[PDB]
């Protein structure tokens, strides 16, 4: 099963920069969302969830087909809360109706990372909407209650190694958990992309507590929170070494995150040899906008 990237007809970098800018300007405007976190974190999560259905064994799922637009996927319990991100992107899609759904959802993630002062994430266009029957069944996204071995095995299906997994999980500095979405609560209100996930894991005093949904999570008195799967990164000796590395090297974390996140967003896609090079979008700030 082969998904060949096909550039939206006649479109070029400048077209996609316009879409980036519209997302970025709406991120700035709609600042009240989720007690003033804004939509950055939820858009990052959306990009990851639409990508994280991929299965390397058969090339099912993945970002290419834009299948999150179909009810089976939209309604996955694992996706509860992402409807907020989809509704954010609706007016962007109306303005730019030519962009494919997978391109839009993945570009939303890139835009959010960059506008939150994260690394540049190169991004390629050409995902093509596929029909409803290509939607992957629910259950491909990861559970949060499990341990390091679960996380390691889980990510092999997405062709991610230990460094890639630990880098990707640094996104858990962003936003928060919401009890009514996932059965986990808390984390604060951060909307700046930094390496603080790693620092927090290493330097906070963590307690294993039960939340109001009767699930265990790790809490600190400063207000940070780690899921069991987050905390597993300091329980496993191989993950812990990498956590330490990123805690101690912001640039290294940014570079490794960028490469893993692009990879995630591109898994499953065949780029023809004469496809455009990846685009690196300017932030609003770099444009003086
Ligand atoms: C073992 C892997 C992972 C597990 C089990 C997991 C689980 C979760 C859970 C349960 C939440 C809370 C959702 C809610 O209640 O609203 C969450 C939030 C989030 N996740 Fe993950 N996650 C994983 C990996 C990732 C990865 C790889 C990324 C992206 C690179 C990511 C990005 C985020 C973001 C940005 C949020 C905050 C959402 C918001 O503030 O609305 N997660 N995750
Ligand atoms: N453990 C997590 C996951 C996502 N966001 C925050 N603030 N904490």
């Amino acid at each position: 099963l082969v998904h060949v990237a096909s550039v939206e007809k006649g479109r070029s970098y400048e077209d996609f920069q316009k879409v980036y800018n519209a997302i970025a300007l709406k991120l700035r405007e709609d600042d009240e969302y989720d007690n003033y976190i804004g939509y950055g974190p939820v858009l990052v999560r959306l990009a990851w969830h639409i990508s994280g259905t991929w299965d390397k064994h058969d090339n099912t799922g993945g970002s290419y087909g834009g299948t999150y637009r179909f009810k089976k996927e939209f309604n996955d319990p694992s996706n509860a809360g992402l409807q907020n991100g989809f509704k954010f992107l609706e007016p962007i899609h109306k303005e730019f109706p030519w962009i494919s759904s997978g391109d839009l959802f993945s570009l939303g993630g890139v835009t959010a990372v960059q506008e939150m002062q994260g690394p540049k994430i190169p991004w390629r266009c050409g995902r093509v909407d596929t029909p409803e029957d290509t939607t992957p069944d629910n259950g491909r996204l990861p559970d949060a209650d499990k341990d390091a071995g679960y996380v390691r095995t889980f990510f092999q299906r997405l062709n991610m190694n230990d460094r890639e997994v630990v880098a990707l999980m640094g996104a858990h500095a962003l936003g928060k958990t919401h009890l009514k979405n996932s059965g986990y609560e808390g984390g604060g209100a951060n909307n700046v992309f930094t390496n603080e996930f790693y620092l927090n894991l290493l330097n906070e005093d963590w307690k294993l507590e039960k939340n109001d949904a009767n699930n265990e999570q790790w809490d600190s008195k400063s207000g940070y929170m780690m899921l069991p799967t987050d905390y597993s990164l300091i329980q496993d000796p191989k993950y812990l070494s990498i956590v330490k590395e990123y805690a101690n090297d912001q640039d290294k974390f940014f570079k490794d995150f960028s490469k893993a996140f692009e990879k995630l967003l591109e898994n499953g896609i065949t780029f023809p040899k004469d496809a455009p090079s990846p685009f690196i979008f300017k932030t609003l700030e770099e444009q003086g906008l």
